[PDB]
């Protein structure tokens, strides 16, 4: 089954998931000089005050911090979005080295990592139904660079020992996702897909311009995770990112002048 290695990685995905070569695949390169300021964009609203995290899971490709989405708690609205999208989970993509790891790129620049906060549209009642709709999902993409530590990330960093291998999970209640945001909410937005199989072209991407900084020791701990399950040969969880995909004359719009 799909992974990130030579034999099961991004170049192989299209065989099981034909949509890998579809018309709105993610991620993409954000060419800053081609993106246009869109004044019809309403202000973005990230409301994570009442967020209810439940647990953290190593799924053999990344780790997901999962949220209780059975009520309108953590929500994304405004910006390019109509209506209300509920936070369901977040996860990261990172590299083996600082000079790679992000999925989206900016003028071809790769960040050390990329955080994806995944939200589903509430007109569709649940996640599984949302992912059958062209406007079912909204993903908030935040770049990570290596610099000073991100305090709001350390509770995640502390728990990764508990979930080293594929299939392991740990209690992860009372996590506040607001600690992972940068100061500015300036963003690029384009219509796209999930970046892991089954891919699925149901995402409104909202990619933040301002990266967060995380410490070298924080990202180092991401890199100690395993792709394999307990009692198997060690396959370090690194370079779990899909590279940039053809834009196919979609338009990337900027929230900012
Ligand atoms: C292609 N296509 C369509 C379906 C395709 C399709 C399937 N249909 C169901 C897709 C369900 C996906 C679930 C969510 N996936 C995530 O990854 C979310 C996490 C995540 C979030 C964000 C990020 S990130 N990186 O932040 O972005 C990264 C990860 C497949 C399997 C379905 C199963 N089912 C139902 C059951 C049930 C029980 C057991 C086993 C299964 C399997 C798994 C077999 C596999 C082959 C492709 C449809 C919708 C018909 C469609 C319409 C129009 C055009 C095309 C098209
Ligand atoms: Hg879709
Ligand atoms: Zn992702």
């Amino acid at each position: 089954h799909w992974g990130y290695g030579k034999h099961n990685g991004p170049e192989h995905w299209h065989k099981d998931f034909p949509i890998a070569k579809g018309e709105r695949q993610s991620p993409v390169d954000i060419d800053t000089h081609t993106a246009k300021y869109d004044p019809s964009l309403k202000p973005l609203s990230v409301s994570y005050d009442q967020a209810t995290s439940l647990r953290i899971l190593n799924n053999g490709h990344a780790f997901n911090v999962e949220f209780d989405d059975s009520q309108d708690k953590a929500v994304l609205k405004g910006g390019p979005l109509d209506g209300t999208y509920r936070l369901i989970q977040f996860h990261f993509h990172w590299g083996s080295l600082d000079g790679q790891g992000s999925e989206h790129t900016v003028d071809k620049k790769k960040y050390a990592a990329e955080l994806h906060l995944v939200h589903w549209n509430t007109k569709y009642g649940d996640f599984g139904k949302a992912v059958q709709q062209p406007d079912g999902l909204a993903v908030l993409g935040i770049f990570l660079k290596v610099g000073s530590a991100k305090p709001g990330l350390q509770k995640v960093v502390d728990v990764l020992d508990s979930i080293k291998t594929k299939g392991k999970s740990a209690d992860f209640t009372n996590f506040d996702p607001r600690g992972l945001l940068p100061e500015s909410l300036d963003y690029w937005t384009y219509p796209g897909s999930l970046t892991t199989p089954p891919l699925l072209e149901c995402v409104t991407w909202i990619v933040l311009k301002e990266p967060i900084s995380v410490s070298s020791e924080q990202v180092l701990k991401f890199r100690k995770l395993n792709f394999n399950g307990e009692g198997e040969p060690e396959e370090l969880m690194v370079d779990n990112w899909r590279p940039a995909q053809p834009l196919k004359n979609r338009q990337i719009k900027a929230s900012f002048k």
